[PDB]
């Protein structure tokens, strides 16, 4: 198991523009296109992202390319974030993947806001962090996914994905 497979499980794969859990236009493996309510706007961002006239549809290869880019950007963003980097550096490899999963879903800004949980993770207070992570909009909106990521931080294994 690894960050790629983990996210591929959590995000799924769709070759046509679709709307995410929040109602935003998305494509591939969780690649957010825009928050704009306009499908046209989405179509435009997609073509810009792919480099061609897609007409709202992409191939598997194309989706995978966006995916590789987004994972890289996600991790690199953590390293560039002063509040996240320390946390991430303190963690073991499995747990790093958990943090990166959160960043991928909610943005660096959103995760940096989990101040108290970050502190607990940094202190390796696993059970405590898990409880605090659950007190959030994130957990209430996407509970199954949130549970998977939380268990990963709690146990340090890939069990929830197994
Ligand atoms: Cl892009
Ligand atoms: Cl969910």
């Amino acid at each position: 198991m690894n960050i790629f497979e983990m996210l591929r499980i959590d995000e799924g794969l769709r070759l046509k523009i679709y709307k995410d859990t929040e109602g935003y236009y998305t494509i591939g493996i969780g690649h957010l296109l825009t928050k704009s309510p306009s499908l046209n706007a989405a179509k435009s961002e997609l073509d810009k992202a792919i480099g061609r006239n897609t007409n709202g549809v992409i191939t598997k290869d194309e989706a995978e390319k966006l995916f590789n880019q987004d994972v890289d950007a996600a991790v690199r963003g953590i390293l560039r974030n002063a509040k996240l980097k320390p946390v991430y550096d303190s963690l073991d490899a499995v747990r790093r993947a958990a943090l990166a999963n959160m960043v991928f879903q909610m943005g660096e800004t959103g995760v940096a806001g989990f101040t108290n949980s970050l502190r607990m993770l940094q202190q390796k207070r696993w059970d405590e962090a898990a409880v605090n992570l659950a007190k959030s909009r994130w957990y209430n909106q996407t509970p199954n996914r949130a549970k998977r990521v939380i268990t990963t931080f709690r146990t340090g294994t890939w069990d929830a994905y197994k």
